[PDB]
């Protein structure tokens, strides 16, 4: 839960890094890779808590 | 990265539980609050990192 150096992995595959912050209109999602990301975003699939359809995929960095 | 462990508080303000993750030329940095993020982006600030004016800020949640 820390604000650094909490550079966890995807919660879906959990093999790397959570590096790829996914967005919904004006929302978004933590915690999951750009893998992850890709193939729920391929499949046009409605978040699993949210439940708004996804836009886009950003290369996630910290400070 | 499944469990109450995600939260990703303020690294700026005061460490409270708000989220805000930011973006800047398709690239983006997590681990603050919006609060953290509005303050730098009215100062227009570029980035302690990545050295990029910021553009976006979203309600960035986790599982
Ligand atoms: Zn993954
Ligand atoms: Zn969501
Ligand atoms: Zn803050
Ligand atoms: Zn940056």
């Amino acid at each position: 839960s820390l604000p650094l150096n909490a550079i966890e992995p995807c919660v879906i595959c959990q093999g790397r890094p959570k590096n790829g912050c996914i967005v919904h209109g004006k929302t978004g999602h933590l915690m999951a890779c750009f893998t992850c990301a890709k193939k729920l975003k391929k499949r046009n699939k409605p978040c699993p808590v949210c439940r708004q359809p996804i836009q886009m995929i950003v290369l996630t960095y910290f400070p």
